[PDB]
C-alpha cells in the first residue's frame, strides 16, 4: 500500500491518487463525458486558473506532469473535495434538523443570553443534537449565531413544537442555513476533520467508482475499485506493482505547497512545460 499524506484531507489524498491511477491507465476512458467527470473537470478548472485548454486531454497531461505521488495529491485532492460538495444531497435537511433542535430544546436560552455551553445539545436517548454546528468555531461561528438566533425568534409566533420550529425555520432562516453549510462544509475544519468512505458515496457514485475499505469489497459490485487501507486517521491506497511502475512517480516532485496551501488555491501550479 502507498501511503497517502495524513495533512489536510487524509481520504482525500488517498482517492486522488488511487483516481488518478485509473485515469491515466486508460480504465475510466469509458466514464470521461459522462456528468461526473464532466463536474470534476470544471472543479479542476475552477481551482487552477492555469489550467486550459479545458478537457480530459489536458487533465491528463497534468496528471502525467505532476505525477510524483505527493504532486498527485496537492492538485487533485482540493479538486476532489469541492466537487464532493457538489453531492452532499442530504447536507440541507441535516443542518435544518440540527438547527431545529437547537432551537425547540433552547429556545428560552437563547433569548435570555445563555452562552453556548449551557444550551442542551443531548437527546433523550443521549444522541448528539447538533455535532456539527458544535464544530463551528466558538468565537467566530456561535455566538454570531446565538446573536442571530436572538433576532430571529424575535418573530416566532407559534406554540413552542419541534415540527413548529423546523417550519419557522424553513421559512425564516433560509440565508442563514445557506451560510451555515457552507461553513460545515468548506471552512478548514471541514476540509481537516476526517472523512469516512460513505461521506463520499454521492460523488464516487457519480464517478463510476466503489471505495474499498480493508478488503471489504462487494463482488457483486462490477464498478472500478479504489482500494484502500483505513489506518485509525491514516490512509494507504493499493496499486499492484505494474501500475505503479507506470502511472504513478514517473517524474520529480515539484510542488512545495501545504495540503491547505493546495486548497485555499490561492498559489498557482503552473501548466506543463
Amino acid at each position: 500500500g502507498i501511503p497517502a499524506t495524513g495533512d489536510g484531507a487524509c481520504l482525500f489524498n488517498a482517492v486522488s491518487i488511487g483516481l488518478s491511477v485509473e485515469i491515466l491507465s486508460g480504465r475510466l476512458d469509458s466514464q470521461l463525458d459522462t456528468p461526473g467527470y464532466q463536474a470534476l473537470l470544471d472543479e479542476f478548472a475552477k481551482h487552477h486558473p492555469q489550467f486550459n485548454p479545458k478537457s480530459w486531454k489536458t487533465l491528463k497531461e497534468w496528471l502525467a506532469y505532476y505525477n510524483d505521488t505527493r504532486d498527485i495529491e496537492l492538485i487533485l485532492a482540493p479538486v476532489l473535495f469541492n466537487l464532493n460538495q457538489k453531492y452532499q444531497d442530504h447536507l440541507d435537511e441535516e443542518i435544518l434538523n440540527e438547527l431545529t433542535n437547537l432551537v425547540w430544546k433552547n429556545k428560552a436560552n437563547i433569548e435570555n443570553g445563555q452562552a453556548w455551553f449551557q444550551l442542551q445539545n443531548t437527546g433523550d436517548l443521549g444522541e448528539a443534537l447538533f455535532p456539527k454546528l458544535e464544530n463551528l468555531d466558538l468565537k467566530k461561528d456561535r455566538a454570531p449565531l446565538l446573536d442571530k438566533l436572538r433576532e430571529i425568534l424575535k418573530d416566532y409566533k407559534l406554540e413552542l413544537t419541534r415540527e413548529n420550529v423546523k417550519q419557522f425555520l424553513t421559512e425564516k432562516a433560509k440565508e442563514l442555513l445557506s451560510a451555515l453549510k457552507k461553513k460545515i462544509s468548506s471552512d478548514p475544519h471541514a476540509f481537516q476533520r476526517g472523512y469516512s468512505c460513505d461521506e463520499l458515496k454521492g460523488m464516487t457514485d457519480a464517478l463510476a467508482i466503489s471505495l474499498v475499505e480493508n478488503r471489504e469489497e462487494d463482488i457483486t459490485d462490477n464498478r472500478i475499485k479504489i482500494r484502500l487501507e483505513n489506518q485509525e486517521e491514516h490512509w494507504n491506497v493499493l496499486c499492484n506493482e505494474e501500475d505503479s511502475e507506470r502511472f504513478l512517480d514517473s517524474t520529480p516532485s515539484r510542488l512545495k505547497m501545504t495540503s491547505l496551501e493546495a486548497y485555499r488555491g490561492d498559489k498557482q501550479v503552473s501548466a506543463p512545460t
